[PDB]
C-alpha cells in the first residue's frame, strides 16, 4: 500500500498516494470533481476524479461499477485508457470514495473546428483515427453511444483519442431544445423509436465528418421534431418495408404525417469537396440502420488509402457484460466495485 497525503482543495477533501503532486481543480459535472496533476512514477500530466456519491443508491453503485469495468478493458491508441484507480480504504468495512486517473487531455476536436483551417488531408486522418477506436470499441460489443466533438481529444500532431463513454446518463432536460448533445445521435434513436445497436454511432461519424468538411453543424435542430425535419429533407423519408420496424403505431402514424421527399444530392451540399469523401458520408449517414457502412468496411474505403494498414487495426479482448441483467443489492454492487480497485495493474 502506498502512504496517502489528505488536503481540502474547493470545499473537497482529497487523499491520494504521494506520488501524485501539484493537484489543482480544473472541474466538476454531477458525476465527480477533477485536479489535474503531475504522476511521478510516469512522469505524464494526468486527471484525477473524485467520483461523488458512488454507492447512494442501486443505480448509482451499477453505473460506479459499469464505468470502472470499461475503463479497465480498453487498451487501444485511439481510446482513452485508465493509467491508475484507488481508494484510501483499507478494507471493504471501511470502502466509500473511488479515485479514476487517465492522461490529461488539453484541446478537443470542437476547439480545432471552430479555430483552425483543415485541409482534405487532416479530414482524412481524424476520421481514420475514429473509425480504427470504434472498429476496436465494436469488436468488444460496446456502444459508445455518445459521439461529438467535446468527447474527441486532439493533441498538436493531429492524434487523436476516443473519451465519455455514455454511461445511460442523459437525462430528457439534457436532450432539450438547441443543444449540441442532440445534434449527433441517430433519427431511430432519437425519441427511442428503436432499440440502440452498434450502427448507431456510425451515424454520429458521418455528422462529425460533415462538420470538418463545411466547418458548420450538419443538423443544428431547434428541438427533437426540427431535427428530424433537417435529418429527412437531406436523406430522403422511409418507405413502407422500412417504417414497419418501428413497433409504435403512433410514431408510424406521424412518420407517415409528413410530404414523401427524396435523398438529395450530396455533391450539391458538400460543394466541392473530394468525391471520395462524399462518397463515404453517402454510405454512413442512411436512414436505415441496417445499411449503413461498418467501422471495418470504412476503414477499407479508397478516402483513407494513404493510412490505411489492416495488419496495424487491432480487434479487443472479449468483454462480459452480463452484469447489466443482473439484480444485486447496493453492499453486492459495491462488493464488486471493491474487487475491481485492489485487482487493478496498471500498464507498461
Ligand atoms: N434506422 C431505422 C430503423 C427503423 C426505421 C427507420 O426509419 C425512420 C424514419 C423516420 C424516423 C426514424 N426512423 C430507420
Ligand atoms: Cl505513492
Ligand atoms: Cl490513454
Ligand atoms: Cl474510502
Ligand atoms: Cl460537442
Ligand atoms: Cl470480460
Ligand atoms: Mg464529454
Amino acid at each position: 500500500r502506498p502512504t496517502f497525503y489528505r488536503q481540502e482543495l474547493n470545499k473537497t477533501i482529497w487523499e491520494v498516494p504521494e506520488r501524485y503532486q501539484n493537484l489543482s481543480p480544473v472541474g466538476s459535472g454531477a458525476y465527480g470533481s477533477v485536479c489535474a496533476a503531475f504522476d511521478t512514477k510516469t512522469g505524464h500530466r494526468v486527471a484525477v476524479k473524485k467520483l461523488s456519491r458512488p454507492f447512494q443508491s442501486i443505480i448509482h453503485a451499477k453505473r460506479t461499477y459499469r464505468e470502472l469495468r470499461l475503463l479497465k478493458h480498453m487498451k487501444h491508441e485511439n481510446v482513452i485508457g485508465l493509467l491508475d484507480v484507488f481508494t484510501p480504504a483499507r478494507s471493504l468495512e471501511e470502502f466509500n470514495d473511488v479515485y479514476l486517473v487517465t492522461h490529461l487531455m488539453g484541446a478537443d476536436l470542437n476547439n480545432i473546428v471552430k479555430c483552425q483551417k483543415l485541409t482534405d488531408d487532416h479530414v482524412q486522418f481524424l476520421i481514420y483515427q475514429i473509425l480504427r477506436g470504434l472498429k476496436y470499441i465494436h469488436s468488444a460489443d460496446i456502444i459508445h453511444r455518445d459521439l461529438k466533438p467535446s468527447n474527441l481529444a486532439v493533441n498538436e500532431d493531429c492524434e487523436l483519442k476516443i473519451l465519455d463513454f455514455g454511461l445511460a446518463r442523459h437525462t430528457d432536460d439534457e436532450m432539450t431544445g438547441y443543444v449540441a448533445t442532440r445534434w449527433y445521435r441517430a433519427p431511430e434513436i432519437m425519441l427511442n423509436w428503436m432499440h440502440y445497436n452498434q450502427t448507431v454511432d456510425i451515424w454520429s461519424v458521418g455528422c462529425i465528418m460533415a462538420e470538418l468538411l463545411t466547418g458548420r453543424t450538419l443538423f443544428p435542430g431547434t428541438d427533437h421534431i426540427d431535427q428530424l425535419k433537417l435529418i429527412l429533407r437531406l436523406v430522403g423519408t422511409p418507405g413502407a418495408e422500412l417504417l414497419k420496424k418501428i413497433s409504435s403505431e403512433s410514431a408510424r402514424n406521424y412518420i407517415q404525417s409528413l410530404a414523401q421527399m427524396p435523398k438529395m444530392n450530396f455533391a450539391n451540399v458538400f460543394i466541392g469537396a473530394n468525391p471520395l469523401a462524399v462518397d463515404l458520408l453517402e454510405k454512413m449517414l442512411v436512414l436505415d440502420s441496417d445499411k449503413r457502412i461498418t467501422a471495418a468496411q470504412a476503414l477499407a474505403h479508397a478516402y483513407f488509402a494513404q493510412y490505411h494498414d489492416p495488419d496495424d487495426e487491432p480487434v479487443a479482448d472479449p468483454y462480459d457484460q452480463s452484469f447489466e441483467s443482473r439484480d444485486l443489492l447496493i453492499d453486492e454492487w459495491k462488493s464488486l466495485t471493491y474487487d475491481e480497485v485492489i485487482s487493478f495493474v496498471p500498464p507498461p
